[PDB]
């Protein structure tokens, strides 16, 4: 045809295999989408005469190299460097303590450092070879344009809750940032871990331990399968006995195997390139009146706002407070950001129960969903909390449902609205251990003897009334907090939204705009593997 | 086609891969943009007959070389040489102590010298090969022309605050200087660090320590993987035991590996060239009536002024005073420029609180934003500071917001204006330790017990009222200073804008024209990594 | 095309890569511009038949060579030889003690000789191969012609201060001299430094120390990487222990590495040539009535005068008097020319202050700039110097500013003029140490306690009133001198323009025609790196 293939039949050259203009998810370092365009218009080459480039980029060669002889120690896993995306993870002073905390590389480092009390160590060979950018005169792609008018067309007829669902679908396909800088090259990076007690017993030889690791790295590369290397004489015997694991990885060129020299690895560095860092801008910056020609003036300033709150919602859902200091008790694993809420003693409390009733405000006739909302108290029954309830609001939203009506041969569809709220009970002033509720396997069910019952259409947290077997798996309760109201149990919403000292928060049942939570000291809820990131959508689409 | 490709099909020669005319960011040594043009008009070569050049440059060959046998010691990290941009970082006697203080190379040298009390050492091989320039008869590019009329078209209709936003967008894409000189070549530079106590114990052998380092550098290059080199006999045993780390880097030719001779490295020096220094002029010099033909006379002299204040604003935001001497107490890390404000004892003070109220000057009806501005005192409440307030001004600006009105089928858009100011409270004359405020993890929240509340729509600095747990994380307060007014607490705005001896300034919440600050002696706010540079824009765009 | 490329397709020969006719900056040995022309008119070759030359030059071959066996000692860094530009740096008996004092080569020699009490030593191999010149029948270039009529067109309508700005723009782009002689060739030059005490202890063996250095230079070239060379037997052991550093550089041919014989270096000397000396004439000599045809008679004699004063102004700005003898106290580093003002004892003085007022001579109405000029005394206030003022003039010039007036739909632009002068105070006859002013980090601010305030719109030199902390960083004041008036404090403008014995001058705030100065004995202002040359422009352009 005519296009990309026309240039390769006239010059006999490869194409550069790394371009900017794509999207970039920021909290998971992975690429998707093409938010810009590139058209192989006429013909172009790099000035060295080795590649074929698109029409609007420009390259400036650097041809650098690096080789270090001493490894370095980066501690304190709450702040780290990713060695493949470093210029893009620190910019703009945004909510950046959560940034980069869900990569494939980060979750393997945190799992290693907490099991055997470890600190890490790395040594690399860089070999930078290029740097490309983009000129500021640019257009959007054909794909990104067709789905950008759609969020404007559903917004010009005044439909809130119908554009925010289309907005959160845009972050899933095109990421949060737009990378406009890259640089090709290779690397050869050899990570290592060491025990914590080894680093402290000989502090004066801190320049002598890392000097051995840089010498041992060149013996793994430059020698063959056997062991004729000279590090096994004096000091590497107290080494090689406190390291837990190590791995050598390479992100460029021919695949690495122990036995090639350093000469032969850098010889075949051409035609195998990848980005080793990048930098860009947020997504709410490329929605400009200069960028979109035909859309009107004061309408594109609202599109740039409604896509900003979606990517701000994506940052505030999957974030977790809690303690992070390793030597203290109640060390809350599965917690990325620090809170400083450690060193707090605990005091027990008491809980009453929960019973739900339906309201049915705007449903006059032909509405049958009120008895689905029903849930009674397992201790008393009807509208009589034992002694402890005092009114909070905690929730207000609408649950809709639609039905097909037969009006006759021809059918018109209509829906009905409602309103719902639940209740809760707690200890009143001072009631002794008698008439106390015991609160609750990797199952859908509670342990034996306990009985669960529904709360909010998908979750189950159990209530039980026994005093011989119920203390086998009982956990003390801390208190709910929510989107607007705060926890009244703290400070013995005028207060803040957290949990008192000695407990740990947990997420539960996000529902249409913001989520609710609870906290409970268990010691067993914290264990397990690390959770993946919670991806959008969040709000279910209204059905017109 | 016809153009660049027409010349290469008739001569069979490469193209020179380094040209002037691009932009150059000055405080981060990196390149972007093409503020000049080059058109491959007819045909040209260099007079040696090895490259193809643009139509308006001229090259003068030099063919130099260098090789030194003794390394040198550059101390005092506040002033340094970058070895890749030296002729451009010292010119014009501008605000140049901040110049070059945010490169990739500089931030790695400062981190090494402060951890282990180090001084550096380098030895290089230069091999200069060319020097190109530009003739003074020149035009602007097509891209730079189209975005230069736009800052004139929005200025001819008298819109201040709408051109300064377009001005600060120009510094982001095209840098602060314009490089018109380069010189191709290579290098081979081997940095090294040494302890501070080693250099002082034998001062008479200062010509003998550096003579060994120059001999050891040629053994790493010219010999193979093993160790048959003759430096391990007499004096290198007291060496190789105080060095912390070292790295060999090369910025030209084939990639470096230990084992090539010095002969084979300089043989393949052709077709791999890069700039190793450069020099240029500021950006407010290439806006001239001779440069732009069609724009009128006394209008281009205003464009050259409004782009000068933007690049002067970019230099004065990211700069930090504070102490820099390493041996003294309160050593303020993360501080580039010196102040001389060390050796000052400290005295505690007391702070009262902060409460905010809205004004609503020009909003008669249909304006609902006044209660968003509300913030009350956590100690007293209404308009009654305890004993200490005395009026300062500290701020005056406008907060705008717009709303879509329905005038009917057809919609016209209009906005509303306002004015705001906050308040503050401090100790009056002499009040004892009773009724004193305790002032405040890498989180959005304060530590436990403390409560934060909003100040200026994005920041939070906490107030707390307790006297048992509040002293766990209390910090003494120093005083605010701002854009126009000064700190009255100094000299125990007629005074200057700084903080008394023993504290350290910090930036906070830049808002529309200049920023405010505070200072607090912590000992823990200074630690951490180095911050990246704060890039423009600064002023949010008005919405017409 | 037809031109340069037509000759190379018929003869298959290279082009000579070094031509005269360009410009030449004299105090910085670097090249720019093409003030003459060369047109490859018909065809030509050198008579040997190896190169292609322009139409109006002529070459006379010499084919010389040199090789010396004994190095030589050049002392006294105030006068030196540059070894690449020697015939052009000594001519015409002009202001030549400042000539060549700002090269890249000179600033590295002065830094080495002052740190370790050193004297230099060199030995070279010359190999001259050609010499070209230009016939006196010649034309100007197309580029230099178009910018030469412009300085005449703005001069024929009687605009002083509008042509001198265009004159100083010509020296920036085309240098001060015009080189019309060169000679191609190579070199191989090996510099060296030695201690000062080694040369004096054995004066009788002065022919024996330099005889060893010439023998050791041929062993570095002609032998391989190892050490099988025979200089390590008798006398080189008391050598190689007082040298500080050495470097081998080469400015022609293939790049140098230790290991090629002297045979192989001179074999590939073809097609790699550069100038190793040159000589020319000043720039005010090529503006002649025979040179420019169309311009009238008595008008070109004024153009030759107004460009002579600009290049004389460029020589007198960046020049510094002061002491230069190394063994004496108050050794003023950063001083190129000698003054002989050493060996002078010192006596303290006292200073009063400075207060400024505006005049507003020719501004009747709509002029608002007078209160910007205001600056009051920090000690007394209004028009009352304490006891010491006596009138001098010291300054007279005009500060202009323009404003856009709305006369209506149509706008005409007009400016307003003024006049300004500052004041100063000093000790009267004999006042004791009471009521004395203490006069003042690499910052914009003074040290702590001190307060700065504005003097002349860009500079700040501080005044302070304290007697406990102010003596921490106090410096004694010497006295101002200026363009026309002299210092009255000397000879205890009828006197000269200098500073009494024991102090050191410094430049400050050049403003529109000539600069002012001051002097202060510090001991700390002299330290630091060497400053670069101050480039033109100097006078800001009037705005018509
Ligand atoms: C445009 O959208 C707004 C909501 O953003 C609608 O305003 C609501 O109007 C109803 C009655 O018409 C009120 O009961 C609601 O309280 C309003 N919402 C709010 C948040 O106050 C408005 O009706 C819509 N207009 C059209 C033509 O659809
Ligand atoms: C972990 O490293 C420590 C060093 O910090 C090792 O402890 C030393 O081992 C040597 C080897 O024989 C002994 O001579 C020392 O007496 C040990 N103690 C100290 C305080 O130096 C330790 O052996 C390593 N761990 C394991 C499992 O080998
Ligand atoms: C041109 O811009 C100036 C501001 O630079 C405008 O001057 C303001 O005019 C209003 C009333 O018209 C005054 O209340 C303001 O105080 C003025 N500004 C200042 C800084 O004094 C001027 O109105 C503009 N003219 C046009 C036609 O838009
Ligand atoms: C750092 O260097 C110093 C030299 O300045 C070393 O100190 C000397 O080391 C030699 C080696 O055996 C001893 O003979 C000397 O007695 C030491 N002291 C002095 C004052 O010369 C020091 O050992 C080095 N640091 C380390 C950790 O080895
Ligand atoms: C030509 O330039 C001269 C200055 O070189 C002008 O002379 C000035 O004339 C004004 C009044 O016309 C006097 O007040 C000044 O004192 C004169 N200058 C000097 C230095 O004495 C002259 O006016 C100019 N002529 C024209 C036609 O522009
Ligand atoms: C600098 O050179 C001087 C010679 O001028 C050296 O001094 C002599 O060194 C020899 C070598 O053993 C001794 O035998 C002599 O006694 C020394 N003195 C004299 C007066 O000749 C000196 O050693 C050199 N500097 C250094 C640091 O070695």
């Amino acid at each position: 045809e005519v296009g990309v293939q026309k240039c390769k039949n006239a010059l006999k050259l490869p194409v550069l295999e790394v371009l900017p203009g794509g999207g970039w998810d920021n909290l998971r370092n992975v690429d998707m989408g093409r938010v810009m365009e590139l058209t192989y218009s006429n013909c172009r080459t790099t000035e060295d005469g080795q590649y074929i480039i698109p029409d609007e980029i420009f390259t400036i060669p650097q041809k650098q190299s690096n080789l270090e002889m001493n490894s370095e120690i980066l501690e304190s896993w709450a702040n780290y460097q990713s060695s493949t995306s470093y210029s893009i993870n620190t910019e703009l002073s945004l909510f950046s303590k959560v940034n980069g905390k869900f990569s494939t590389e980060f979750q393997r480092m945190k799992t290693l450092q907490v099991k055997d009390q470890a600190i890490t160590t790395r040594v690399q060979v860089r070999n930078l070879v290029y740097t490309v950018k983009i000129n500021p005169t640019l257009e959007l792609s054909s794909g990104f344009r067709k789905e950008l008018l759609d969020i404007s067309d559903r917004l010009e007829n005044n439909q809130t809750r119908m554009a925010t669902y289309l907005a959160e679908l845009l972050v899933l396909n095109y990421g949060t940032h737009v990378t406009t800088s890259v640089d090709a090259g290779a690397a050869l990076i050899q990570e290592d871990h060491l025990r914590a007690s080894f680093l402290q017993d000989s502090q004066s030889s801190r320049s002598a331990v890392t000097a051995s690791a840089g010498l041992a790295f060149q013996n793994t590369v430059n020698f063959k399968f056997e062991e004729n290397y000279t590090s096994q004489n004096v000091l590497t015997k107290s080494y090689l006995s406190n390291r837990t694991n190590s791995r050598v990885q390479s992100i460029g060129g021919v695949p690495f195997y122990p036995g090639i020299t350093l000469q032969a690895w850098q010889q075949g560095i051409t035609n195998h390139l990848v980005a080793i860092d990048r930098s860009g801008l947020p997504l709410h910056f490329f929605i400009n009146p200069n960028m979109l020609p035909d859309l009107p003036g004061p309408l594109v300033k609202k599109v740039s706002k409604t896509v900003e709150t979606a990517v701000k919602r994506y940052y505030t859902f999957n974030t977790y407070p809690g303690c992070t200091d390793l030597n203290s008790p109640n060390f809350n694993f599965q917690a990325n950001t620090d809170d400083g809420s450690c060193e707090g003693k605990m005091t027990n409390f008491s809980f009453g129960g929960v019973y739900q009733e339906c309201t049915q405000l705007s449903g006059n006739r032909d509405v049958l969903l009120c008895q689905k909302l029903e849930q009674k108290n397992p201790l008393t029954g009807d509208f009589s909390c034992p002694s402890g309830y005092s009114p909070v609001h905690l929730l207000s939203q609408i649950h809709e449902e639609g039905y097909n009506h037969l009006e006759c041969c021809e059918d018109v569809f209509q829906v009905a609205k409602a309103e719902f709220r639940a209740f809760w009970c707690v200890a009143s002033s001072q009631v002794p251990e008698n008439s106390g509720l015991l609160f609750g396997t990797n199952a859908q069910s509670c342990p034996a003897g306990y009985f669960p019952l529904r709360l909010f259409e998908n979750l189950k947290v159990c209530v039980s009334q026994d005093y011989e077997l119920g203390s086998r798996f009982a956990v003390p309760f801390g208190g709910f907090f929510s989107c607007t109201v705060g926890n009244p149990l703290v400070d013995p919403a005028p207060s803040l939204k957290k949990c008192p000292g000695g407990f740990s928060q947990h997420p539960a049942l996000i529902s249409d705009g913001c989520q609710v939570s609870y906290c409970v000291k268990s010691g067993l809820f914290t264990g397990g593997s690390l959770p993946p990131a919670r991806l959008p959508p969040f709000t279910r689409p209204p059905l017109m």
